[PDB]
């Protein structure tokens, strides 16, 4: 299903992951696999597709705010989509090269893991 | 002249010569740079600003990596740097991500934009 946030933050549950799946909790290291573009043309600026796992340390800032929100209470073998606004990304400013000033950006996330 | 290094392997090099006047880069102001960044190794290109938004930040803090803080110190409005960076001085033992492996020393090329305060 589908969860939007007064912000403009949409988190849409694109598949359910198997009932056994170990569940993404506030303080807890996870691995993800991610596609990561600009909602505005679809340009994709990062993947790890055929890459190691991203791993990080849920809810402490470590990453934007939309996927410390976005990967919150996902089950291993979840994929969801994560539609940002800049307010939850990198903000009117933008960041360095990749990332335009004002950027909405969408993710495709799959949960790989979570060390309990 | 144009070139110095640091004892911890920094090599910080003058490519071209801005305002003879132009705002320094002191430590404690907010500068605007565009950058490229390479790894050294395979001379892959893992970012740059150039011909976009120039980058931000506050010199001499920490808040980017320490070859950034001693190498872009001292810049005038138009000067280019290309900065020889090892791994103490970027992203040590643990790296950032696979596009930068552990113990990789990289190169920038900075082109100081402006100096605020
Ligand atoms: C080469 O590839 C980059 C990742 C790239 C950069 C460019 C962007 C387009 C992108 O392609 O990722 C991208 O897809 C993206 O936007 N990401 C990555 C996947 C998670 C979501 C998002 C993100 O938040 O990235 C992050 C975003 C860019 C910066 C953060 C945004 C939120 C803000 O609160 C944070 O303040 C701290 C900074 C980057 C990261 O996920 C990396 C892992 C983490 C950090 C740098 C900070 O958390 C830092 O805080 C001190 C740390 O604790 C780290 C471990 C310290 C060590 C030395 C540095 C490691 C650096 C690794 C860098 C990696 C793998
Ligand atoms: C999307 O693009 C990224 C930049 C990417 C990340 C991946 C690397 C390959 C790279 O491509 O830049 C790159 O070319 C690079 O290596 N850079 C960027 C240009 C400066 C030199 C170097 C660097 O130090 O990056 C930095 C490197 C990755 C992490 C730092 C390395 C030194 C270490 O001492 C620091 O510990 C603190 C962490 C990233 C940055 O320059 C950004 C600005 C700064 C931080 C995240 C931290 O300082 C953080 O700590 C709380 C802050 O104080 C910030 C201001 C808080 C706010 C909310 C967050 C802003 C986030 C901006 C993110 C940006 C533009």
């Amino acid at each position: 299903q589908v969860r939007t946030y007064p912000n403009g933050l949409i988190v849409e549950e694109l598949s359910m992951g198997k009932p056994n799946g170990k569940r993404a909790d506030p303080g807890k290291t996870v691995s993800v696999r991610y596609i990561g573009k600009l909602q505005k043309n679809g340009k994709i600026f990062d993947s790890n597709i055929g890459k190691s796992p991203f791993k990080f340390r849920l809810g402490i800032g470590s990453v934007i705010k939309g996927w410390d929100v976005g990967v919150n209470g996902m089950r291993v073998g979840d994929k969801r989509k994560l539609t940002i606004p800049p307010s939850m990304g990198y903000g009117v400013k933008g960041a360095g090269g990749q990332i335009p000033p004002n950027s909405w950006l969408t993710f495709d996330v799959e949960l790989i893991n979570v060390q309990l």
